């Protein structure tokens, strides 16, 4: 009931077996399988040469080279394109034809992921992997000298390896689900939209991030390539000459070269390149016509970022004023000028007449950031996916479970990335740090997620679920709200549709100013 040495395209791989319980269940764990060669700075990934004998996949390998926590140093290595696999095993035979879920992490467009709980509770295979981030993942001139999107190609290389090789581990290669959060959710979305993945992906889950979020596509890469070159001493007059100089700069200097609202400081991210991303992502959804799709957000997703743009929200000691909010709103709506700043300010502060409390005003700032960074882009992606669906199902969720006491006792919510610990079963892996109801939420999310992996239907699979999750259509606009106490009223509809319509209809029709 164990895997032993596993035959892959590159050679034999040996993992470890961890016995779970006393009746014969276990899990096979593989860490550090290479899926591409050691990377070259600002060059596309390459096949990894095969190896002789048996590769011992016992330890996580280094991550890709990236800036530390205080932007003063680096960690990781150029030899970083590795993946890890968790295979659950029963008492009788070794597993076969299991659904495969590939996690793409986020954190680099705006750390420890262990697949054991999802795999064993959901009877699926979980894959994690590294891709290149920052300047080394996304530096670009916008043309063929330095086309960008290296990190997206890394992700695609890992998915293609899984398609070629996972059957030997007991996986079904025709049933691959991608799932990921923040940048990883946006990357999941971008992978479903790229022609590169045709035939590779069965379904996908975007958590707090889609290709349409405004922090995903850099439309002025050449401006950012120049700021890096000028700091590392490269010339900036020619594209082909700056690019080559960047390609032979110390990769640590490229990484540390670079250290107004938070969104204006999104730099080294995917670009529309005419190749991996052939067009604006909004025009690509026919590529996902047959990829089942969950997308969702957290109901306080924007709170961390509103806190950076306006620290006054996190202390009843200080106040947020109409003038502070107008300034924030005005910088987001610049391309529509004074007129666009006012219509937006007016719509969001309409409730301030009846409720002028700092609780309501500070909540409005959070809602504004949640809407424009996460919720509205996600609602547009759901509609776009639904509109282009042939066989694909579409599902929407809102994650609202609090993990901690709020600033105001009515700010019941989940902040950005709060969803990860529940999806990954941390309340069961380290239960002393968690409450009973936390395990209730985690149990339900793993059930929905891995049912969806197995069948494309979050309600149908190996696990019972608390409430029926109705597929999204243009007519029902339904979403599942995920809380510690779920029942039939957890299926809701029309989330903040007045603000959806404001952004998609009213704001779009206003003239562009210069
Ligand atoms: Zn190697
Ligand atoms: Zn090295
Ligand atoms: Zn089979
Ligand atoms: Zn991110
Ligand atoms: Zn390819
Ligand atoms: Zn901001
Ligand atoms: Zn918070
Ligand atoms: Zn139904």
């Amino acid at each position: 009931s164990k895997l032993g040495a596993v035959y892959t395209e590159g050679g034999f791989v040996e993992g470890v077996n961890k016995k779970l319980g006393l009746l014969g269940d276990s899990v096979d764990i593989f860490k550090g399988i290479p899926f591409a060669a050691p990377t070259k700075a600002l060059e596309n990934p390459q096949p990894h040469p095969g190896w002789q004998g048996t590769l011992k996949a016992k330890n996580f390998k280094k991550r890709c080279l990236q800036a530390t926590i205080t932007q003063d140093s680096t960690y990781g290595d150029e030899d970083c394109l590795y993946l890890n696999i968790w295979v659950p095993q029963g008492r009788k035979q070794v597993s076969r034809d299991l659904p495969v879920m590939i996690w793409i992490y986020g954190g680099a467009f705006l750390y420890l992921y262990d697949g054991e709980e999802i795999a064993t509770r959901g009877n699926v295979i979980v894959v994690t992997f590294n891709y290149r981030v920052g300047p080394l993942g996304f530096l670009s001139t916008g043309d063929a000298n330095l086309p960008g999107n290296y990190g997206l190609r890394d992700q695609h290389m890992a998915i293609a390896w899984v398609k070629r090789n996972i059957a030997a581990f007991g996986g079904d290669p025709d049933n691959i689900t991608l799932f990921g959060e923040s940048a990883g959710g946006a990357s999941v979305s971008l992978q479903t939209l790229s022609p590169y993945n045709k035939g590779l992906i069965r379904r996908a889950i975007s958590q707090s991030g889609v290709a349409l979020s405004p922090w995903v596509i850099q439309k002025n890469p050449l401006f950012w390539a120049k700021k890096v070159a000028e700091k590392v001493g490269c010339p900036v007059g020619d594209a082909a000459r700056m690019a080559q100089c960047l390609k032979v700069t110390d990769p640590r200097a490229l990484t540390l070269a670079y250290k107004y609202p938070m969104l204006h400081y999104v730099g080294f991210v995917p670009v529309i390149d005419g190749d991996f991303i052939p067009d604006d992502p909004i025009n690509l959804y026919a590529n996902a016509a047959d990829i089942d799709y969950i997308a969702g957000t957290n109901n306080m997703d924007g709170h961390i970022f509103a806190s950076i743009d306006m620290p006054a929200i996190n202390k009843g000691n200080k106040k947020v004023t109409e003038e502070d909010f107008y300034k924030l709103v005005s910088e987001f709506t610049i391309t529509k000028g004074l007129r666009g700043a006012k219509t937006t300010f007016d719509v969001y502060t309409e409730s301030w007449a009846q409720d002028p409390s700092q609780e309501n005003k500070k909540k409005t700032v959070v809602d504004f950031e949640t809407d424009v960074l996460f919720l509205v882009p996600t609602e547009i992606a759901l509609a776009q996916h639904r509109a282009n669906a042939k066989s694909a199902k579409t599902y929407a969720y809102l994650f609202s479970h609090p993990s901690r006491m709020p600033v105001y006792p009515k700010w019941v919510g989940a902040d950005h990335a709060d969803d990860i610990q529940y999806v990954f079963g941390k309340p069961f892996a380290t239960p002393t740090g968690y409450r009973p109801q936390d395990r209730t939420v985690s149990k339900a999310m793993i059930a929905y997620w891995t049912n969806f992996a197995k069948t494309g239907d979050p309600n149908m699979g190996d696990s019972a679920v608390p409430t029926h999750w109705e597929p999204y259509t243009t007519e029902n606009s339904g979403y599942l709200e995920i809380t510690k106490k779920m029942g039939s009223s957890s299926m809701k509809r029309s989330l903040r549709t007045n603000f959806l319509r404001y952004w998609t209809l009213t704001y779009l029709a206003l003239p562009t100013v210069t």
